[PDB]
């Protein structure tokens, strides 16, 4: 039995260092669980103003938030109230590397809101890249792969972010999710993303976000 | 100018994360800069008894260690009393992923002492593997790789684990050093290390540490 609801609240934190530059970052939002949507409001208020690019962060701010189709069993509505966790790494073409971790619950009052508790770690990224000198713009739609590993969920997924002179910068996704209680494990699937920063100020303390995602089977085998 | 001495002394703190377990350690120890050999005694002040094997922690809690030759540059004594900082990626082959860091200083108090700060964080670590079952017996000795990139120092190192049921697992090192100075950058070069765990009690809540590390620049043409 579910006890999602059409309409649920968001807060965040996140407490993390890229190349050692240490920050701390909150927000609140409200997201659509059965439409896949979400939006999440953020403002840096500890290491600003960040001199890495904001766009490695994005993404680290809930599954929960995906339209997952009747045939595709919904590994994360199934978590709640107790909810999940879930650990990944991000490996950036150039060397540079990100770890996260998000520990995701439920408010024990009915509230319908979602408590999420993140790390954020990144090393290595040059000082000429595209993070540390900020030109990046945005990342590109994406399809994650979704595979039980184990007993768990894991998630794969290649990124890309677009780059203000033109080109991409390509990483890396691998994540684990794990439920705090035993749940249906799904069979292979897929959940598109795509994303957006809605609005930001000069040197992104203040931040919002947009996320629409959808789970699949993939291309049918017959056209048309 | 260097600023180092044949014995200086060691402090650390190192604050980091395994999957989700929050963990604070802190130490002391002390080093023969030239002779390039250290000693650590650390203590697990918060999160123990570590669900994780230790091991994956002992190369994060200092290259000033190291015995460099006179013909080959040591881009860390010469940081001093400055000092220096790196990041280091640690690659396990099953998918396990380690981040670090650690600001190394001296304290300005002349007691000749290393102050490190250190931030420790890996995920990804399946449950049944040798890391989160404690199935690690000991780092294999090994070769650094050390080479100059932008302007700052990299060094890449093959580690080994050795396993208990035998066996060995392996991860991969990309650590990037940053002085906090302009500091003469050295040509490419090795640097050989051996590690061990002296002592360690049941659930190494209390670990001591020994490291002896060269320099040296491959083997000669001529045999
Ligand atoms: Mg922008
Ligand atoms: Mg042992
Ligand atoms: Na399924
Ligand atoms: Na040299």
């Amino acid at each position: 039995v579910s006890v999602i609801t059409s309409e649920m609240k968001i807060e965040v934190r996140m407490e993390g260092a890229v190349n050692g530059h240490k920050f701390v970052i909150t927000g609140k939002g409200s997201g659509q669980p059965f439409e896949g949507i979400q939006n999440v409001d953020l403002t840096v208020i500890e290491g600003g103003p960040l001199p890495f690019a904001f766009d490695i962060l994005t993404t680290a701010f809930n599954r929960v938030f995906v339209k997952y189709p009747e045939e595709i069993v919904d590994y994360f509505k199934q978590s709640f109230p107790e909810g999940y966790s879930w650990e990944r790494s991000m490996s950036y073409e150039d060397g540079g590397i990100c770890l996260a971790t998000n520990n995701i619950t439920m408010k024990k009052d009915g509230s319908n809101c979602f408590v999420n508790e993140i790390r954020f770690d990144g090393v290595n990224f040059p000082a000429n890249g595209p993070v540390m000198q900020r030109k990046t713009v945005k990342w590109e739609s994406s399809t994650e792969k979704m595979y039980v590993r184990d007993g768990v969920l894991k998630g794969d997924v290649n990124m890309a972010l677009l780059l203000q002179g033109g080109g991409h910068y390509r990483c890396d996704f691998r994540t684990t999710y794990k439920a705090k209680k035993v749940v249906q494990l799904p069979d292979y699937h897929f959940v598109d993303h795509l994303m957006e920063i809605t609005s930001h100020d000069k040197d992104y303390n203040k931040v919002k976000l947009y996320e629409h995602a959808k789970a699949h089977s993939g291309l049918p085998r017959l056209a048309k």
